[PDB]
């Protein structure tokens, strides 16, 4: 939960690029 990952969403996936 920091780098470029691909979580399962909308019954598929999606790229993330959020940070804390």
């Amino acid at each position: 939960t920091t780098t470029t990952r691909y979580v399962e969403v909308x019954g598929k996936k999606i790229l993330q690029t959020t940070t804390t």
